[PDB]
């Protein structure tokens, strides 16, 4: 009951912030289809501290495991905020260009700016191949909170600014390349 997870890390107002040791979670639909009637195939997960490597090669085993359903493109979401995932950004464009049939999501929340002017260009490159790099938005916490949150299926609207967060981190993302 209530949001767990994402109230550990999703959330933008905390009492008073340092509240960020989680690594990233993740969704693994198809493309962009219509509504389907039954449940569909989405895997939501995280990488937690059982494998080393973050979702960049490893997660490409839960691709492999879930054959016998093969359509033609698959979707992935990535909620990232505080962890190792800079470089593994670099391998994300690695996963995404040695599949090519599927498209990434990855989200950004860094929420402490000190000095990565190229990270930025680097996930732009990520972008290239077909992955989207934006900072988290309302629209990921009202998905996530369904997809990971249980408050029984609320609809789970924005708290004391929650998008208007979002939105100054996303002017951040854009000044970490910018604004040097
Ligand atoms: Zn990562």
């Amino acid at each position: 009951m209530d949001p767990d997870t994402f109230s550990y890390n999703f959330n933008n107002r905390p009492i008073l912030s340092r509240r960020n040791t989680v690594w990233l979670c993740y969704e693994v639909k198809t493309k962009g289809p219509s509504r389907p009637p039954l449940d569909a195939k989405i895997f939501r997960g995280q990488v937690y501290s059982e494998d080393k490597y973050h979702p960049e090669m490893r997660f490409l085993s839960l691709v492999s495991k879930w054959k016998l359903h093969r359509d033609q493109e698959y979707e992935v979401t990535w909620y990232i905020s505080w962890s190792p995932c800079t470089k593994c950004a670099r391998d994300m464009a690695t996963f995404l260009q040695e599949n090519t049939h599927v498209t990434l999501t990855i989200f950004v929340a860094r929420l402490y700016y000190a000095w990565d002017p190229d990270y930025q260009e680097a996930l732009r490159s990520l972008a290239q191949a077909g992955a989207t790099i934006k900072i988290m938005n309302y629209d990921e916490f009202q998905h996530c909170w369904s997809k990971f949150v249980y408050s029984q299926g609320a609809p789970f609207q924005p708290w004391d600014g929650l998008d208007e967060h979002s939105q100054a981190l996303s002017g951040r993302l854009g000044e970490i390349l910018r604004h040097s």
